[PDB]
């Protein structure tokens, strides 16, 4: 299995959501770099893993579920089995992680991606290891009743410059936002 990784938009107030949509409006080109990076696997016959939480997975419409060109695994204590739609259903991200390394998944899985959401979010930025997080900060302050958690720069190195991110203000809808990299290594 490849790297570990967690991506997000969030707004200048550290939102991620509100009532399970997101606090601004549609960002068409900000969910094509979100689709870009957790599809693109940089190693072949492999598939990148999305994990998520179980909040996450129903606030995709069910148009967009599961994420497609992806495997779909969902983190509940609640669910017996997964969604409809998903693939794989964990009860903690380190079951999760661990079953990554099963016979079913250790030589399909290239990258994975952590996609909210807050709980899941925190957890993996505090587990030591290799982690990048992959964070659009949307330049706008935006009401919200869901948060990023808080980014130890101790820590979490924002990189200079990687390859495929833009590193210009970007601007949707009136709202300016800006591509950033983090890495740890602990
Ligand atoms: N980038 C962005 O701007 C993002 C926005 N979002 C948004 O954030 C909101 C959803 O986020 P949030 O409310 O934090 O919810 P989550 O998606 O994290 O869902 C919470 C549910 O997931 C299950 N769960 C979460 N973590 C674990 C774990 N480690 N182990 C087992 N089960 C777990 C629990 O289910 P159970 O009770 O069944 O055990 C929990 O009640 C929505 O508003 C969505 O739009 C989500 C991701 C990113
Ligand atoms: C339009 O985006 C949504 C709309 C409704 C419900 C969920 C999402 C998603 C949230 C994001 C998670 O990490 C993300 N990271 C980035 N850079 N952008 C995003 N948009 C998301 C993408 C699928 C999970």
């Amino acid at each position: 299995v490849g790297s570990l990784n967690c991506i997000v938009a969030v707004s200048q107030n550290m939102g991620i959501g509100k009532n399970g949509d997101l606090p601004w409006p549609p960002l068409r080109n900000e969910f094509r770099y979100f689709q870009r990076m957790t599809t693109t696997s940089s190693v072949e016959g492999k598939q990148n893993l999305v994990i998520m939480g179980k909040k996450t997975w129903f606030s995709i419409p069910e148009k967009n579920r599961p994420l497609k060109g992806r495997i779909n695994l969902v983190l509940s204590r609640e669910l017996k089995e997964p969604p409809q739609g998903a693939h794989f259903l964990s009860r903690s991200l380190d079951d999760a992680l661990k079953l990554t390394e099963q016979p079913e998944l250790a030589n399909k899985v290239d990258m994975v991606w952590i996609v909210g959401g807050s709980s899941v979010y925190k957890e993996a930025m505090n587990h030591p290891g290799h982690l990048k997080l992959f964070v659009t900060r949307i330049m706008q302050d935006f009401e919200s009743d869901t948060f990023f958690p808080e980014i130890d720069l101790e820590k979490y190195k924002l990189l200079p410059e990687y390859p495929g991110v833009l590193s210009d203000v970007q601007e949707e809808k009136g709202i300016k936002y800006k591509f950033e990299v983090y890495e740890k290594n602990d």
